């Protein structure tokens, strides 16, 4: 209930309250705040855009990716840097080619952020550009590419480190020689899913989801029954990104978890998967104790597009929570059947307040 003031305060005329919203959404915000924070990225204030990138990466939702890739071409250097670090933290491979370009950014601190990003994604296409980055004019940029080659650490790395220790000059040489003096991936993380330490399990689920390999499905389904709810919810998100339809049934079981964040993550995942069998259980999740879960239920039913949620969403237009209503209105928009039209005209004439207001609007939008 702190979140919704900030979400609304994201479109406020004042540029001082936009900043405090974005700032706070960086600390508190969750998946509900990405579509708004994605819009915040188009602001006039560079502080609002920056803080919005900062938060999108902290939230870590894949929808922020094509937007943050455009924010990499922002006029403000510190907004470019935020966009780079955020793509870093989301771990989506589509950022790699444009993060490589940012590796030659006019500003030193942007190059550092691009190097770090490329390190954290661990895609191998960055190894050569990263190796070329060791000869950058700025020592700190060179140092950041060193650390990013370390993070990736493939055989492509060791290959380039050998060639450099054999042949290179200056810092690049120093780095390669030290590399030698001190010294596939999916399978390591699947094993880490079964680790005793909780952070190792969590990070494993995080990792497998970003990687997106279908190997990880059956082990992540198992992590849905994890001791710890943070791990439980990470494995659900990861299953959502992977998109493998084998998680559908065990995800429907996560819709009845003790933890609200696991339930929330399970529903968002089922909408991404888009399988019809989530419709019934998601409909029953629009009546949840938790206003986040009720939101995710509407959103996912939006993604799925099945007409059996029309009236449960109409009902959801009168939810106590503001943005659950907003989500249900969006969802009826996506579905958009001949059914939805007829429901909306009834609601135009007989509705009250918010539900009436969006029933009127829907009808205005769908005319030509
Ligand atoms: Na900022």
């Amino acid at each position: 209930e702190k979140v919704e003031m900030y979400i609304k305060n994201l479109q406020d005329d004042s540029y001082y309250v936009r900043r405090a919203a974005a700032y706070a959404l960086g600390k508190i915000g969750d998946e509900r705040a990405v579509e708004p924070l994605i819009k915040a990225l188009k602001d006039e204030d560079a502080w609002v855009r920056r803080a919005a990138a900062d938060a999108l990466g902290q939230i870590g939702d894949e929808r922020a990716v094509e937007p943050l890739i455009k924010a990499l071409k922002d006029e403000d250097g510190w907004v470019r840097q935020s966009a780079a670090v955020a793509l870093g933290q989301i771990g989506d491979e589509r950022a790699v080619e444009p993060l490589i370009k940012a590796l030659k950014d006019e500003d030193w601190f942007v190059r550092i952020a691009a190097a770090f990003a490329l390190g954290e994604i661990g895609d191998e296409r960055a190894v050569e550009p990263l190796i070329k980055a060791l000869k950058d004019e700025d020592g700190w940029v060179r140092q950041s590419a060193a650390d990013a080659l370390g993070e990736i650490g493939g055989e492509r790395v060791r290959a380039a480190m050998e060639k450099l220790a054999e042949t290179g000059t200056g810092f690049a040489r120093k780095v390669a020689v030290n590399y030698l003096e001190t010294h596939e991936k999916v399978e390591m993380y699947i094993k880490n899913l079964q680790d005793d330490s909780m952070p190792v399990r969590y990070d494993a689920a995080d990792a497998l989801g970003k990687i997106g390999d279908e190997r990880a499905v059956e082990p992540l389904i198992k992590a849905l029954k994890d001791e710890d709810p943070n791990v439980r919810a990470s494995a659900a998100d990861a299953l959502g990104k992977i998109g493998d339809e084998r998680a559908v049934e065990p995800l429907i079981k996560a819709l009845k978890d003790e933890d609200g964040y696991v339930r929330f993550s399970a529903a968002l995942a089922l909408g991404k998967i888009g399988d019809e069998r989530a419709v019934e259980p998601l409909i029953k999740a629009l009546k949840d104790e938790d206003s986040r879960v009720r939101w995710s239920a509407a959103y996912a039913l939006g993604q799925i597009g099945d007409e059996r949620a029309v009236e449960p969403l109409i009902k959801a237009l009168k939810d106590e929570d503001w943005q659950v209503r907003k989500a249900a209105a969006v969802a009826l928009g996506k579905i958009g059947g001949e059914r939805v039209r007829a429901a909306m005209e009834k609601l135009a004439e007989t509705g009250t307040g918010f539900a009436r207001k969006v029933a009127v609007n829907y009808l205005e939008t769908h005319k030509s």
